Formats: structure tokens, C-alpha cells, sequence
């Protein structure tokens, strides 16, 4: 029974499949879904969706959160992020399929829907800031399960920047001009507080050969995250050799994942092993004993975790620095 | 009996081949090409096969033509750049990101470039057996682990390239197209009216058409009679949503061979005597014409590459049966 409709109201267990209901709201043509929330996850992080068709007009007004690192993530379709820190010179990038922008507590931001299918992940740490959605939002029952239907809120962590203006020079999906998007490789900020973004593919990676290969993109560690106390990366995973002992994990920290590309079995506590696909996703509790391997031949997932030394910390730690998003060819 | 090969058989007949299964894979330089379909695999049907590989500061292949078949290009995942020229029209260019087609038919000089890392391309060419080239250009690969790529003018007329050694890929692309008068990725894009031409399309920016008879099921046509003609098959993607209640699972049965790859979510597909299997990304099920077949969405919403010889197979089927739509979401009411 380790499948649901809706996050559940306390720790436990569970995977939700890509598009269930989650708590549907709308904020006009825009779709979230609550895929982890607040509740489900002991309020260490919020992982939702949102589906949306092309708009000519930002997503939301420039805000600021002081309390919550956001996460964006782009599963398909494409959108525009923009983002500054202080007086920092003001940074925008249109992220495609993988792409993945940062945007950590006091930075301004706004985003702008461009593609007809997107679907924008987002992980906000600490969980529960999706009470704001709630409020803001139009309830919806979705019946057939469609990705999307065809200045006063400081109490939600939410700070207008009425002065801020999104900058307009964007050129290959970027700007200022002396960037690096999907033309060269990407670094993780190296200053907290600052903003960042990595395009799928393009930034560090660690190859780990302990349990069959595991390729693990960093996108948010120790040095970024600071007291927020959290990791975010993709782990692309081999089939596990015959010979090979699927290992078991179990970490103090809350941890999820939701599949990207790939046929993922995860099997958690003492619940029936259940394979997941296209925008899955698996919730684990902290100390909860978990096994997961990849029965397709390639898969990559979008993992969060609460602590320092989760899954992924983990994986990088006993790994190596690998420059390719494929894995050996040789076991 | 399963469906499930490791390579494409060397006869027709129903079957599944997982996503980066060997597939006969050769590698020409950086490049892995996997061959999901066969001109034996589908009796010279069409050809279905993966691409993968990294960046490239060049040129993943000579401008050239092909005379005598119809190439397609879908972007599965990452990026990469299509020049495409039909004899003294515009040269036009345009980089192709997740979901994004481009459509090369014969007599038309072509070229790519591969941009990001993690870059799949999903060919589908007119009639089948094309792939004789490969095995030639190629180097056997082993890929014990499945890695998804590892980290003269006789003999290639022969395999119907026709090298076109004055063309020169155009260098203002901006926005990922060229020239300037284009509408890719910010607008609406029709599919070719002119036979010959080539055509782009953005990732449901194209034409949509909503099947409501077996739940809804959304057809984006990339390629039509107007634009095969004698090349006598269609293409497109399919998205479904989940059947329900009262609605039972067709059954279907068309004269000509078909096939879909899987790009998002999970399907099930139950091919004549064969147990039922499910599909995830980049997973390909083969339907021999005549054979009768039924699938359908486990996922919430499933996206498809399908392909079909003949001019009435399930898309074209599913497009008669439906009305012109103008979003990539199905309505939120049965
Ligand atoms: C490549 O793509 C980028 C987007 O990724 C695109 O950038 C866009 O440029 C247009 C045109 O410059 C911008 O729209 C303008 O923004 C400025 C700055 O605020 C406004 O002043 C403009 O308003 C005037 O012009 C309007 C339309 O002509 C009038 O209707 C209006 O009343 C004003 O007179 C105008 O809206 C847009 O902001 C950017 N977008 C981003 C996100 O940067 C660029 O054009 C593309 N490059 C090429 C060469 O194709
Ligand atoms: C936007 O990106 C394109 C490449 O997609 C750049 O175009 C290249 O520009 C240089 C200089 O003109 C040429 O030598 C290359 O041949 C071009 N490549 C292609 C594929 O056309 C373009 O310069 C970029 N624009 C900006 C302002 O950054
Ligand atoms: C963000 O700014 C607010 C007010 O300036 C401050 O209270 C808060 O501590 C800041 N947090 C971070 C992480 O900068
Ligand atoms: C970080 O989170 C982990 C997992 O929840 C927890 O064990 C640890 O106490 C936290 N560390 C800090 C500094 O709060
Ligand atoms: C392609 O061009 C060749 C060269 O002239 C010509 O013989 C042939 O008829 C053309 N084929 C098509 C399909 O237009
Ligand atoms: C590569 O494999 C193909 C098909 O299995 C075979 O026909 C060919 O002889 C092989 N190439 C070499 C040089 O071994
Ligand atoms: C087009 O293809 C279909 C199915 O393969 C076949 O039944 C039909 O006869 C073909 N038309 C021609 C002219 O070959
Ligand atoms: O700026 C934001 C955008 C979204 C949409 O994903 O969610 C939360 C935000 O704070
Ligand atoms: O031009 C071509 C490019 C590729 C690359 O996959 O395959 C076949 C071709 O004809
Ligand atoms: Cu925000
Ligand atoms: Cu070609």
C-alpha cells in the first residue's frame, strides 16, 4: 500500500505517480501539485510540480524569500528564471529539459513560462511554505488527471520587490552575456547566498562504482544549503551486476527522489517493492531502511535529501570526479 | 511468449526492445547508434534507431543528401543543431531540444551538430534498411554495461548519400534558429504544405488533434500524406491519458507495420499471442502489419514517438476519429 493519490498527513512511506492529484490548486494557468509537503515530510521539504502553457507575462511579481531556499528544476518544456543577490549583477537563464537554477533565501526572483508542455519541479527547504499556493490558489479536482487545465503575505514568506525589473538582454537564453549556458561547463556558487544555475549536463559530476555505476550531479551541497542543512542532485544509475548485492540505506535525514528518465524499483521499510517511471516520485523517512536499482538499462533521478550526509553526499564521497554523463562501458 | 529482445530481430514479428539495449550498436567516433528497427526487423518498413552522444565542437556528419529516403530527427533528450536546404531555397537551421523534430525529406542537404552532453536523437528513416550505412561507417560495440555512448564517394552513393561538399552550414543562428524571419520555440509551426521541403517542429507547437473515443488521446502530426507521399507512412507523437470508467481497451489492427518509443510516462501494449508488457522512456514496441495490438496509459499522462507505414495507421486513425485541439493537455472533465 505504499502508493497514494495525495502526500499523506504525517511521516510514513510512500511514492505518488506523476500527476496525481497532490493537492491540485491553480493560480491561473498554472498547475502545482504537492507531490511531498510539509506534513509528509516532517516540514524538511516541499517537492511539487508545476505544469503550465506558454505566457507572455511573468509567472509571479519579483519576490523574496527570508526562510526558504527554492529549487527549480526543469522536467520538460521550458521557462525563464531570473535572480539577484544584493547588488550582484542581476542573473537570468532559460532552462530546458534538465536544466536546474538555485535561488537561496534573500535572493529576488521570477520566472516566466515559454513552452506549451512545461512542467517546472520545484524543492523548497524548509517543507510547508506550499500553504501559500493553498491560499493563493484555486482548488482543483482534475478528474482525468491533465498536467494542466486547457505586498500582504510576508506571514507566508513572501517579500514584494516591486522595484525589481527583469532584465531584458537575454541572448541565447542567458544575460548577462558573460555567462555559460549550455556552452561550457557550470560551477556551483562557491559564495552562499548567491544564485546559480547548472545546465543539464554541463556541471560537476561523480562517478561511484560501489554498487554498479552511479554518475551523482551535485546541485545543492554542505557550502550552498549552510544551516538550511540539505543536498539536491540528479543520480543517474546502471542496472546492478548480477554479482552485486543491492546495498540497504537508512540516514537520519528525510530523503526523496522523483524519476527523470528511467525505470527506478524502490523498495522502503517493510512495504512491497514498486517500480517507478516518468515523474514518480518516492518518499523515504529519516532512519527508515531503503533499497533502490534501476531496471532499466539507464535512469536518472532528481534526489533531495535532509542532513548533510545523505544518499548523494554519500555516493560522491566513496566515488570519484567523472567527466562524462555516461558511465563505463566495462563493469 | 516475450516480447522482449535484446537486438531487433532479423525477421518481423511482434516485439519490445528496452530503452540502450544493445540494438546491434556500433560506435563512429564519439557517436553510439543503437538500431531499435530494422529493414529486416520491420520488412523494409522503416528504420527506428537511438543516437547518443557528448558535445561536439563539430560537425556529427558531411552535408549530404539521400535520394531515396526520408530522414526524421527527434530529439529524446539534450541538444543539437539541424541545417537543412531544400536545392535554392532559404538554408534554415534550428536547435532541436527535448521533444523538438525536425523533418529531412529526400533531395534535401542536411547536416548536425551535437550541443549538450546528454544528447539522443531518435531517427526514424523511410524505407527501412537504411542502416546498412552504419555497419559500414561503424565499429561493433560491445557496451556490457549499456552505457548510453562511451565516455568512398562510390561506396556511400551506394548507401544513397549523396555528400554535397560546397554546403556550408549557416554561422547567425540566434535563439537556436536562422535566418531571422523564423518561428521556432515562440510560435506556431505548420508542417510543410510544399513536398521536398523540410519543416521543424517545437515540441507542441504543431498541430493537435483530440481523440476522445478511447479516453483522450492527443495526435501531434509531424509527418502526413502531403508530405511522404510515395514514401507511404506517417509519424507523429500520441499522448494518452488512462482509460476510463465504461471505456474497455480497443483492439487494433492496421495493413501496414508500425511502432512507438516511448518518451514520457508508462504504457502498456499486449501484441497479438504475447504476454502484455509495460514501457517506459525510450522503450520501443514493434507491430507487424496485421497483427492485432492494444495499448494503453498505466501513467497518468503517457507521450509517444509512433510511426506507421501506409496512410491510415492509428494516428491518422486517431486524428479521422477526433477534432483539431489547441493545447498538449487533454480537458479536465470525461
Ligand atoms: C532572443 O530571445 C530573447 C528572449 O529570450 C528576446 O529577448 C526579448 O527581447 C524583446 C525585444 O527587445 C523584449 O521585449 C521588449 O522588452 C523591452 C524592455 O523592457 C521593452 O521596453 C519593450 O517594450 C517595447 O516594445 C514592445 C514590443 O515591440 C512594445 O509593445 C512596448 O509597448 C514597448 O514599446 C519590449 O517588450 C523582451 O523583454 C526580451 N525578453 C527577455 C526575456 O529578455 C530576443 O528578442 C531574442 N533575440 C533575437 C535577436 O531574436
Ligand atoms: C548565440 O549562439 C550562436 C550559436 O548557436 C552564436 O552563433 C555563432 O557565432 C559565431 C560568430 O558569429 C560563428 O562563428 C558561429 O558559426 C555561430 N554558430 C552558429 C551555430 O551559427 C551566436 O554568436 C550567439 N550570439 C550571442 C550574441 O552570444
Ligand atoms: C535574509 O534577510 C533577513 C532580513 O534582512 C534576515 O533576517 C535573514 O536572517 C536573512 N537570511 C539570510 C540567510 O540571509
Ligand atoms: C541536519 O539534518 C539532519 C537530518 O534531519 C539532522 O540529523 C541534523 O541534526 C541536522 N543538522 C543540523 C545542524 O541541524
Ligand atoms: C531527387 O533528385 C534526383 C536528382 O535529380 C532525381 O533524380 C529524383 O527524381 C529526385 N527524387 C525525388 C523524390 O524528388
Ligand atoms: C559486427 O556485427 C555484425 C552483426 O552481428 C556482423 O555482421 C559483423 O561481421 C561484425 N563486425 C566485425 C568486424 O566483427
Ligand atoms: C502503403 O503502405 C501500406 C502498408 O504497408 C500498403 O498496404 C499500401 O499498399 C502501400 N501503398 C503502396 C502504393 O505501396
Ligand atoms: O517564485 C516561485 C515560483 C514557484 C513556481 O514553481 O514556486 C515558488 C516560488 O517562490
Ligand atoms: O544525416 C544523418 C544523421 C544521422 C545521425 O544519427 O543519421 C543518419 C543520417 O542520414
Ligand atoms: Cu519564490
Ligand atoms: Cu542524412
Amino acid at each position: 500500500s505504499l502508493i497514494v493519490e495525495d502526500a499523506p498527513d504525517h511521516v510514513r512511506p510512500y511514492v505518488i505517480r506523476h500527476y496525481s492529484h497532490a493537492r491540485a490548486v491553480t493560480v491561473d494557468t498554472q498547475l502545482y501539485r504537492f507531490y511531498v509537503t510539509g506534513p509528509s515530510s516532517g516540514y524538511a521539504f516541499t517537492l511539487m510540480g508545476t505544469n503550465a502553457p506558454h505566457s507572455d507575462a511573468l509567472g509571479v511579481l519579483p519576490h523574496i524569500h527570508q526562510k526558504h531556499y527554492e529549487n527549480f528544476y526543469c522536467n520538460k518544456g521550458s521557462f525563464q528564471l531570473w535572480a539577484q543577490s544584493g547588488n550582484e549583477t542581476q542573473q537570468t537563464r532559460v532552462l530546458s529539459s534538465g536544466d536546474y537554477g538555485s535561488v537561496p533565501r534573500n535572493v529576488t526572483h521570477t520566472f516566466q513560462i515559454q513552452d506549451p508542455d512545461t512542467e517546472m519541479t520545484g524543492v523548497i527547504v524548509p517543507g510547508g511554505f506550499e500553504d501559500l499556493f493553498y491560499y493563493l490558489g484555486t482548488n482543483a479536482t482534475d478528474t482525468t488527471h491533465t498536467p494542466y487545465i486547457p505586498s500582504t503575505l510576508q506571514s507566508f514568506d513572501v517579500y514584494a520587490e516591486l522595484s525589481f525589473t527583469p532584465r531584458t538582454d537575454t541572448v541565447n537564453g542567458t544575460a548577462p552575456a558573460n555567462t555559460v549556458w549550455h556552452t561550457g561547463a557550470n560551477a556551483l556558487a562557491s559564495t552562499a547566498g548567491d544564485p546559480y544555475f547548472i545546465a543539464n549536463g554541463w556541471g560537476p559530476k561523480y562517478l561511484n562504482s560501489q554498487y554498479g555505476y552511479q554518475i551523482v550531479a551535485p546541485f545543492v551541497t554542505a557550502t550552498q544549503a549552510q544551516d538550511t542543512n540539505y543536498t539536491l542532485s540528479t543520480i543517474s544509475m546502471s542496472t546492478t551486476p548480477s554479482t552485486v548485492t543491492v546495498p540497504t540505506w537508512s540516514f537520519p535525514g528525510a530523503c526523496a527522489f522523483q524519476v527523470q528518465e528511467g525505470r527506478v524499483v524502490v523498495q522502503i521499510g517493510d512495504y512491497a517493492a514498486t517500480e517507478l517511471g516518468s515523474g514518480d516520485v518516492a518518499f523515504i523517512p529519516g532512519g527508515v531502511e531503503f533499497k533502490y536499482y534501476s531496471e532499466a538499462y539507464f535512469s536518472k533521478v532528481l534526489f533531495v535529501s535532509s542532513g548533510s550526509d545523505g544518499l548523494d553526499q554519500n555516493l560522491v564521497n566513496g566515488g570519484e570526479e567523472w567527466s562524462s554523463v555516461s558511465f563505463p562501458a566495462d563493469w
